[PDB]
Formats: structure tokens, C-alpha cells, sequence
């Protein structure tokens, strides 16, 4: 097992409480970060089974996070809420290990939905 470690990157607090408790009900560890760069730093000492990134503008709209993820982590599955402009970095993400991208829907329902299916498909 995996113990099931889910890491999320978004505004924290609000996004943390919603995804933490809900994901906690699933039986996994849900931790959140400031935006994307944070997980990168924390990842230097740990690797979650599933990673969720908010995409809103960090450095490269949001896909920038993926780039850093592949540099430090090898194939850490990432889940982005939106793919706005620069889908290019999104594709490379899947190569490095990204789970996928969310078109329009999101919220916890679709987010947690896409996050759980990620850990499940991995298992194994």
C-alpha cells in the first residue's frame, strides 16, 4: 500500500478544508499548498500518490507547475483544473506523468472524482 497520499496545490485554507476532509473520508492523506511551487519543494522529501494543481497563474498560467514537477519528480501524476492557453505544457505533463486536465467542470465533485479515479487506475 500504499497508504494513499493525495497532495493538492491551491489557495490552501478554503481549498484545503474542502478537499482534505472529503478526501480524508476516502481514507487518504490530503495536504494542500500555496500554488504549485510549494509542492515542488515539499516533494524534494516526499512523493504523493496523486497531485492536484489549480492552474491560475503562477508562472506559466498553471502548466508551469507541471514542468517543475517533471524536473524533480519522475512521473508524479498531476491533475489540473483548467488548461487555458498553453496546453502545450499540458501535453508534456502527461509524458512526465500527469493525470489529465479539466475542461469546464471542476469543483470538489468533479475534482475529487478525477482524483480518486487517478489513484485507483494506478493501483494495483
Amino acid at each position: 500500500m500504499q497508504r494513499g497520499i493525495v497532495w493538492v496545490v491551491d489557495d490552501d485554507s478554503s481549498i484545503r478544508w474542502v478537499l482534505e476532509r472529503a478526501l480524508a473520508g476516502a481514507g487518504l492523506t490530503c495536504t494542500t499548498f500555496e500554488n504549485g511551487n510549494e509542492v515542488l519543494a515539499a516533494l524534494a522529501s516526499k512523493t504523493p500518490d496523486v497531485l492536484l494543481s489549480d492552474i491560475r497563474m503562477p508562472g506559466m498560467d498553471g502548466l508551469a507547475l507541471l514542468k517543475q514537477i517533471k524536473q524533480r519528480h519522475p512521473m508524479l501524476p498531476v491533475i489540473i483544473m483548467t488548461a487555458h492557453s498553453d496546453l502545450d505544457a499540458a501535453v508534456s505533463a502527461y509524458q512526465q506523468g500527469a493525470f489529465d486536465y479539466l475542461p469546464k467542470p471542476f469543483d470538489i465533485d468533479e475534482a475529487v472524482a478525477l482524483v480518486e479515479r487517478a489513484i485507483s487506475h494506478y493501483q494495483e
